[PDB]
């Protein structure tokens, strides 16, 4: 354990407290000898032994909490040459003081650093999310309990103070449970005196975080209990024993397309309701600027919405949440990413004309540390969203997903195959013929340049997510460089789909019709249906989706 | 290695660059086969083989830089059923592009993350320190070189851009070496086009940091070289190959009392010059608000002064640098602290009346990460400095230092021993007698309370620095609670000494004189002289000391 040094002097007896669980050592030389003590003081001693060397270690531990004070005694016998000399006397009071929380993330309150992992230790705190007391409101918060056993007469001479560092007080709030709840630690004040009675007592506190992690806040918060001696009245108080819990604020975590859908939201059409009904998920009608994630603690998980029983954050077009996706769980040269890995789009290098997501957003995602964001290249698109060039769908096999990427190649091939077979005369959507498209040398060279960009991202997503080609799947799709040599879809972007859990809501290309059936619509299906997916096409997109949070407990990650 | 995917099509030949050191893969299926190519393209291939499965991997690597473009060729032969069909053609240009720095901290420019340790990789940058171009000023800065070998005709169709993230541009500055130096990356602009000629070239840049680490800056800075295709003129530029170096800004590091003294400074007495002369260190006369540390890179170390060839920082009485010490190198339950471990004083818990060092200072020391500050308790002293209760001296044995702590006990004993031997009538410095001091029950209880405080710190310094009692040494010293029950020295604080490398400049107590020799002066010497120390006493302290920076290279630590 850790703790104190008691000095013993034949002049006058000493008095002292020993907190259970600590290591009380004893300074004899500062004044052969022998040691004798009450039955409940175990006096183990190394090199008992008799000598008077200061390298003699003497440690006392008490077996139990005292009933009075001086209940336990310790007699040290000074002797040698040819003399009786002194017996030095020492009067110990034993107390039990446990500041204790849920340090094993298991919903149950039972080494003073927070460590990640399945065999780590640390309580977890939820930030408080609310737009605009008893148990009616504390189910959400984190329970922490002081427990004490001390002799009835004890707190006339000692008091307990609970505190936080001035540097964390704004990021936390502690409530005290009288058996009303009132604030006792917080952004206003860092300490508080406890009115604890002698004998066997224990009091409950309730903690809430007020700040997600961020560049200026790793997300650790420490609350400490100090036991002070106030026995001498003129002297100030002396601290006898500090002990603490370290809490970690739960990060905001995003949910991938591979997670079962729980609910869809849309604004003021009736094709997404048909979709929801086959998907097994609920539909409520009352905007794609806000992303629905979650926070999670052993005792509570709670959906939290990231705008710009629902929580709410507002930190702050590449600089929007449509430029924000998450990979599904993936493993990458060993390192495991159980909660997926956040993808968001920017440029390659930075320039007079480069756009980017706002730095304060990027930073906030990084600090959330458990979905190590990856930067993709999307600045080549007029709009800028990574969703314009990728998507994720559930598979029932290899890894249990497929990365769909947009593929101008896969469209050229498809239209070329059509011509061969004899349908060069078919109308896409001006309304241009499937051939005039193939001949168009300015289109070609555009989709060539787009091809380079998507391919650049293919290779990042191959690297950063550990993907193999067997994980990817090219969906046929054309683009056009209009505004500023930036790209836009040459026909409805199919890869911008609503992945409603195995039931896909894809934008209908009004692609060239063969056997009374659109070739793109059709090729898309020979790619997806074998996987178990159920493609459906819609005409154009003001939809968010709440998905089931991962079983995996974020704190069991090891970033 | 890492890198690209080339698609081959029997319609028209393909052209491409391959940068030396990267992994170029080849998409055949997107259109049995056989592969044949120029002598300098090694075409290794797994499961050569003949099939037309897409799970066939084909990788090309070039042996050397091209002389022209299309110097190397690759022919892919499509065949099977009962047919000759197509040979698809591919024309490769090989270039060499190495952005490279001193990634092995060895003064010599020769995996794109900075890793700590004796077998880690990462260049190191010095922040620029200056109150108020060629080699005359670049010795201090960090050399980074682009080297290229490409065919003479190469940069008509490609250009190179050097860049930093917009989020690091303010923290760095890069200078370009024309063979004048001019800023090319910095707080103003994040990118720059390089005017590099085809053929064998290499250019030098010089980097400097402009920011020590701190809560908003882990201290990593990344510079990247991008190679862009500008061959099609209407299309925008496409990135072909990014590569980078990650630099780490060198922290500000403090020097303990155990480090050989190099120079003393004092303000406008002649006892510290006698001291300097026995110490072997220099003395210059022109204030204890500023602390002299150092920054260090393989190529340069440079003393830097921390006020509030000399660098200069000014981040911003517990809240001063007299409240700032460093432990000597120590090892603590395994974890090794080669550069010592910074001690600074504050309170126990925080209160209406607690003082503390300013949070922005604390944070800055922590971010400097390599001397993991420890918080001590000094708020119990009127003034507040940890130097009032401790010091460090060189020893020639166990660990090679001793922690001296103030000890009211050790003074009582010493005065008591004197009385016994018969000198209760001796005058300290009112002028009180050595006995009236012993009888004084208000003094006693004061030094009792001080004893608790120093003892609290004994145990922290035992814990956090891994000290044993055999490392500590009590120097006799009395205190008095005056102003606010806060403490001050009852007689000149001996433990507040000038450790000038084995030659100690201690404040003379005008302690009770025995055999014409002050007992304290004398006891102090029976504690220190056996260790090899040479105590000298002075009357009162406007002195700083520059000490030799540690041999150990901070970056070989592993925090």
């Amino acid at each position: 354990a850790q703790g104190t040094l008691i000095r013993v002097t034949p002049e006058q007896p000493t008095h002292a407290v020993c907190v259970l669980g600590t290591l009380t050592q004893l300074d004899i030389c500062s004044s052969s000898f022998s040691i004798n003590a009450s039955p409940g003081v175990v006096v183990d001693i190394a090199h008992s032994t008799w000598p008077l060397d200061p390298g003699v270690e003497v440690t006392l531990t008490m077996k139990a909490a005292s009933g009075s004070t001086g209940d336990q005694k310790v007699q040290i016998s000074y002797y040698g040459p040819k003399t009786p000399p002194v017996k030095a006397l020492l009067y110990l009071t034993a107390v039990e003081i446990s500041l204790c929380a849920d340090i094993t993330r298991t919903g149950k309150v039972k080494q003073r650093t927070w460590t990640w992992g399945p065999c780590g230790q640390g309580a977890i705190l939820l930030v408080n999310c609310d737009r605009d007391l008893d148990s009616e409101d504390l189910q959400d918060m984190s329970l922490m309990t002081l427990s004490t056993k001390t002799p009835k007469d004890f707190f006339t001479n000692h008091t307990l103070v609970l505190h936080v560092a001035r540097s964390e007080m704004d990021k936390v709030r502690v409530f005290q449970a009288t058996r009303k709840c009132s604030v006792v630690l917080g952004p206003k004040w860092p300490s508080h005196y406890l009115m604890v009675p002698g004998g066997k007592h224990n009091m409950d506190f309730y903690v809430e975080a007020l700040a997600f992690p961020d560049t200026d806040f790793p997300g650790l918060i420490t609350l400490t209990i100090s036991l002070l001696d106030t026995s001498n009245l003129e002297l100030p108080e002396a601290v006898v024993f500090q002990d603490s819990v370290v809490f970690r604020v739960a990060p905001w975590i995003m949910t991938p397309n591979t997670q079962p859908p729980q609910e869809v939201y849309a604004c003021s059409l009736k094709s997404v309701t048909t979709l929801a009904m086959k998907a097994k998920c609920k539909l409520t009608i009352c905007q794609d600027e806000m992303e629905i994630g979650y926070i999670q603690a052993p005792h509570k998980t709670l959906p939290v919405v990231f705008d710009s029983d629902f929580g709410y954050v507002t930190r702050g077009g590449l600089d929007s949440f449509g430029n924000l996706e998450v990979s599904p769980p993936v493993t990458v040269r060993g390192k495991e990413y159980p909660l997926g890995r956040i993808l968001f789009g920017d440029s390659c290098y930075p320039s007079n004309d480069s756009r980017q997501m706002h730095q304060a957003l990027q930073d906030f995602l990084s600090a959330q540390q458990v979905q190590a964001p990856v930067k993709l290249y999307s600045d080549w698109l007029s709009v800028g969203h990574v969703d314009e060039f990728l998507s994720f769908v559930p598979a029932p096999d290899r890894k249990g997903f497929r990365l769909l990427l947009a593929s101008p190649r896969s469209c050229y091939k498809l239209f070329q195959e059509q011509q061969n077979e004899g349908h060069g005369e078919a109308l896409l959507f001006k309304q241009q013929k499937i051939k005039n498209i193939l001949s168009n040398k300015t289109l070609r060279e555009h989709n060539s340049f787009v091809e380079r960009c998507i391919d650049w991202n293919r290779e990042l997503l191959k690297r950063e997510l550990g993907l193999a080609e067997s994980d990817i799947i090219d969906i046929p799709q054309l683009f056009k460089l209009k505004e500023f040599s930036k790209a836009e879809a040459f026909f409805p972007n199919m890869v911008n789909m609503l992945v409603l859990g195995k039931h896909l809501g894809i934008p209908k290309p009004f692609g060239p019709v063969i056997n009374g059936r659109c070739c793109l619509e059709e090729k898309v299906c020979s790619l997806l249906e074998p996987l178990g997916l159920q493609c459906t096409f819609i005409n154009d997109c003001g939809t968010n989706v709440r998905r089931k949070p991962f079983s995996f407990k974020w704190w069991n990650m090891v970033p």
